[PDB]
């Protein structure tokens, strides 16, 4: 019952705006944050940190904007107000999105910003950053004009920070996993025979928008059949045709918190073919779930998903038929962040890290089936953000 | 009546798919390019050259796909096919989108992609690379850990091929333009009082798909009144009568983008709109008639200020008047070189795109943004669109 026999405006009667709103982020845990990023950066014998625009700068200052070619920077450094290194022409706006204070540094726009970075670090006698990973290359160069001392990259000091989140973040989270998974269970309860990739695209993003999401769909994949085969797809619109299964994967965003889920269901009646594969899918995905606890390597939960594939005769490593990537990723407010449940991947698990659970089957030539849940590491074990499905032709639980 | 008084159901009529489709980019355009960037990896003293996956790999190779945090790169060395570095599970989804030949590089997950790069370097002797200056600093990081030589930034190599826009490029741009132009049109039409800023988001959306554009609106900017003025915090508007109305949209076809804003009246305007949207439209004349080979881009936006200051705004940046710079490239990436910013030297050549729009504000009042693209020629420059001719009157 889940599958088709939906009208388009059907659906949309339950598409209200989503009335259980997870309070954002508040000006103490902002600071917290600072707090925590300075204890990484002494750890590391760092003394100032550099933090481009994107989500890291979210992060830190709740300023929400994406990079650009204008440098829009926070500088952290052991102590006082971070400075704000900003475009003169956007100090408005960026007050009223600041959710930490700052010291402002605006540069007009044939001023050179990369000096006012290396200006402030003289000012406190700092000498030794830390350079935002996610930031373009040509802020090395642009620091490089001015800076002769050795720039270290600040994936530790930010990953030790963003990995394990805050109840408040996993609300947030929650909320926009809540939402998607509606979202997901309305777009097959729409489908029909020939209904076109391209529609229930534009359904899901409309159905985001309607519950209220931060701007609609932040992603949308959608094959039916072969297509399925391909993790992240090929070109071109489908027609859905009994006998096809379905791979929807999508998400949006609430204060920036992501969501990302993954259903792949039958449309009409399986193959042997398909049921096994499905199955066995849900089976990898519930193993590696099991495996999750605090002082867990990544690396193990990815093992664990790959144990049921290997003992049903696929794999091994990521050989095909079998699972030709990685098990899951860090979410937060990127779509993918650290820790990665991966192969040689140590970092033990912590309290309050998320990840997906995503260890897609691949049979090359055929179809591949790909099930998606988060989750979050709880005190003694995991607890799932969204229950994973039921059957392949009860995509919800 | 240009502004209102169209139905939804008129607009619909003037919305089958757009019948002049310029050709995509060909196969012996890509070698082209790649072509180009070897003799300017010469000219520099680079013999290897790494790009990121975003608008420059897509130049390069035809792959669309935006940056992750998985390296996927095009290596380009003085000779044989470019290294295509991706990881293993992408190949199927890599050659259904890959228009250049290449040598794969593939990478399982556990894999160092980095260590693929430098090998690749040693198997060419290649010591001396260049960095896409647009990839994230990670990438850096991954290389610096296999090298011991100097990463160069890639900057003056993508630019010294991105800049000039063939003539198959032009023609893609000017598709996309002209059927923004014509969204812009049918948005104007459709207005009416009460109207929603979300209302016109979402027509402009409908009609940029009806029309063939890659994907809908690339971004959709709808402003009315007093928020003109703050071209940069979103919030639904409802249209009344004496207020501006601006639109800032665009689509791409074959991922070269349209970026046109308008800026007109519902109603009667007052006499210092009509003044400072009169000068607007001045500014923006006075940068395009400066536009020829050999003029440097800070010119361009000094012509600009140049207008507003004989008016009494400004100076500088100082408002009322330009707070920002005149205008910038634009290609493949909605905002990319050359950028018409005080400061800039380098000299505008045939070939070269950018926008006009040499907005003023009034602060805490109005905002008036026109924005038409050109084109540089062989003796001066061509609109992609033509500007507006009046505050009631948005369309040439
Ligand atoms: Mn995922
Ligand atoms: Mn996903
Ligand atoms: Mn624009
Ligand atoms: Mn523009």
């Amino acid at each position: 019952t889940q599958i088709g026999g939906m009208s388009l405006d059907q659906a949309r009667t339950q598409l209200a705006p989503w009335t259980q709103r997870a309070a954002p982020i508040g000006a103490d845990e902002y600071q917290q944050r600072i707090e925590r990023a300075r204890v990484l950066m002494r750890a590391q014998g760092v003394d100032a940190l550099l933090i481009g625009a994107g989500t890291s700068l979210r992060y830190f200052s709740g300023v929400p904007w994406g990079a650009s070619e204008r440098l829009v920077a926070l500088l952290l450094t052991t102590e006082g107000d971070p400075v704000l290194i900003c475009p003169a022409f956007e100090e408005g706006s960026l007050d009223a999105v600041l959710q930490l204070p700052v010291r402002k540094r605006l540069w007009e726009e044939h001023e050179d910003p990369y000096a006012l970075v290396v200006q402030a670090m003289d000012e406190q006698h700092a000498h030794a950053l830390a350079l935002d990973p996610g930031i373009a290359f040509a802020v090395h160069t642009g620091l490089r004009a001015h800076l002769g001392t050795a720039i270290r990259d600040a994936g530790a000091i930010i990953d030790g920070c963003r990995m394990c989140k805050s109840p408040a973040e996993l609300a947030l989270m929650q909320q926009a996993c809540d939402m998607t998974l509606l979202v997901q269970r309305l777009a097959a309860g729409i489908a029909h025979e020939g209904i076109g990739t391209d529609q229930l695209v534009r359904f899901i993003d409309e159905a985001h928008r309607a519950l209220g999401a931060d701007n609609g769909s932040t992603f949308c994949i959608v094959q039916f059949g072969h297509a399925t085969a391909f993790p992240h797809g090929i070109p071109g619109v489908q027609h859905l045709r009994a006998g096809e299964l379905v791979l929807i994967d999508t998400g949006c965003t609430v204060q920036g918190y992501h969501s990302d889920i993954t259903r792949t269901w039958i449309y009409g009646t399986p193959s042997d073919a398909q049921q096994r594969i499905w199955e066995l899918e849900l089976a990898a995905q519930a193993a590696a779930f099991a495996a999750v606890r605090p002082g867990v390597a990544c690396e193990a939960v990815d093992q664990a998903a790959r144990a049921v594939l290997q003992a049903a005769g696929l794999g091994p490593d990521y050989r095909l038929p079998g699972l030709p990537h990685r098990t899951g990723h860090g979410c937060g407010l990127a779509i993918h962040e650290a820790p990665y449940l991966v192969r040689g991947n140590r970092q033990p698990l912590q309290p309050g890290m998320c990840a997906s659970n995503e260890p897609m089957i691949v049979v090359p030539g055929a179809f591949g089936v790909r099930l998606e849940d988060h989750f979050y590491v709880t005190d003694t074990g995991a607890q799932w953000f969204t229950p994973p499905s039921v059957a392949i032709d009860q995509p919800f639980a």
